């Protein structure tokens, strides 16, 4: 036995929107069950950043991901957030391999959004605003248009470069575009806010009634999104109670004492596992809080992995005598 | 920058137990001062085993050990102990190198012995016992003899051919051994337990005064190895307070309520440091209970890497785009 190793660019070619898709559903639905194990992350905090380690179990494959944050890192000529992942059996312990999961780790995220949208928006959705042009705008998008056609897309960011170069990529695959306003693009069917804002981007009143938020950007104490108004008359569905909690959207409404517990509707795991109800009315406002939980992330590799000994791919190294 | 991967044979070249001896002593102090970080290990549990995720911060290197644990591998053809550790930048976060664990294991276990000893035994220690004659007992002896000229080895182990292999293994290096029964083997200056017994391997009327006990063997809650009574009348020492607490060699007495907390005398780091006593008289008998810290790990990934890079060795993965 030898140990796969995989880097970003390999794994990019191993893994399709669609099957990350379904990884994402299907692990998010096991874990509902009780069917997936998943500890809590854990933290080594650096003055300049930090590192998580994130283990998981399920489909028969375990595995951590190990994925630090270094804000300072793009002055350098760094990514902010690498991320490698080990793969493990559960059989032997042996690990079967170590590859990326920078890319694999936005990919899954917007599968995410696409899966939470798929079972948490008007199946009639057809306008698309984005709060936020930024890499993860991409992958919801992307994600997204595997489950709608998507008829008009709308693009606001505080960059406006960034936002006009969301709308030629849509522009270029058939999706009608425009660069608009944050009042005007909060106004659709499907929201989705990637942005790492401090202060509430999207104003209660922009939102209409029947429309779907993924609040996909905060991802720490403190960050948020939405006026706190919107979580206040919202179906609120979690990523991950705990997480979303601490980091997530409802984080600071929570705090703030303004939501509690009480007020989260589901997990999107037991709405997908038909534990608790989805979608009731056309008119009610809806949020899918995203966190991002390790057993996606080895969901994915799994994926990654068995293509990978499929098509023939990586460098195989004999860690062991 | 670019991913250094280093195999089993590559890494056992590239440190001694020397460097390793130096490694963890500086590793223990450091952490004992409070300039070290290990927050505590995290586990993903299976039917036929374990994974156990490690992190620690010291020495300017971040780092995280993912080590398995599967009993029935050997059945299969695997060994029952497989460890990677990932090697981290703490400015960038960046993944410094990716390399074989499971020797290293092996190796700083026996090195803290080598250093508990040197800090814990009498000075004029010669006749050394060995309760246990595999792998463990071998590096064991091997960082025991950078720290005293060993006079005469005894050796019991349950099956008679390992006792034999172990014995003629010192006799090739010029240490004069015997093969003993375990009576007459705890008899000695330093004894080396190393079995994973579940019951009391060593009774206490066959330690006689100024012995000193590395306790290495036990690994988890109810193993053990010693007469309950030679922890009621010995300075007890530890690796790590909560570790021995759970699966070391004080585990059980800990438990049945025999010793407790107040009972230890000093984790080895505070010896080292000279926050506590380290031996007093000759008469006293002392135990160093060992568990294994993920900054012993991080410690010698350190050297094995810097090394690495000196004597120009391994592959070089490029891991990100």
């Amino acid at each position: 036995m030898e140990t796969l190793i995989l880097t970003q660019e390999e794994v990019e070619s191993l893994i399709s929107m669609d099957e990350a898709m379904n990884a994402v559903e299907e692990a998010f639905r096991l874990y509902a069950l009780g069917k997936a194990q998943m500890p809590p992350k854990v933290y080594l905090e650096f003055e300049k950043g930090d590192l998580r380690a994130m283990p998981a179990h399920l489909m028969g494959y375990a595995g951590l991901k190990w994925v630090n944050s270094h804000p300072g890192n793009p002055d350098k000529g760094l990514p902010t957030v690498m991320a490698l992942m080990i793969l493990n059996s559960p059989e032997t312990g042996f690990p079967l391999a170590v590859m990326d999961a920078t890319y694999t780790t936005s990919l899954r995220t917007g599968a995410a959004g696409g899966i939470a949208a798929k079972y948490l928006a008007r199946k009639n959705s057809s306008v698309f605003g984005f709060i936020g042009c930024g890499t993860q705008a991409y992958f919801q998008l992307e994600a997204l248009r595997r489950v709608f056609d998507i008829g008009e897309v709308k693009a606001y960011d505080v960059r406006e470069k960034a936002a006009k170069k969301f709308v030629s990529y849509c522009e270029d695959r058939g999706i009608s575009a425009s660069v608009q306003p944050a009042e005007e693009a909060s106004r659709c069917d499907v929201l989705v806010t990637t942005t790492p804002s401090r202060k509430p981007v999207v104003k209660a009143e922009w939102v209409e009634e029947g429309t779907h938020i993924n609040a996909i950007g905060a991802d720490g104490p403190g960050k948020q999104e939405l006026d706190v108004e919107i979580l206040k008359k919202a179906k609120i569905v979690v990523d991950d109670l705990e997480q979303a909690k601490h980091g997530g959207e409802i984080n600071v409404a929570v705090s703030k004492g303004v939501i509690g517990v009480e007020d989260v509707h589901a997990t999107i795991g037991e709405v997908i596992a038909g534990l608790k109800d989805g979608r009731e009315s056309d008119e009610e406002i809806t949020i899918f809080d995203s966190t991002g939980l390790a057993i996606q992330d080895v969901a994915v590799a799994k994926v990654v992995y068995e293509n990978a000994l499929s098509k023939n791919v990586g460098s195989k190294i004999k860690f062991f005598r």
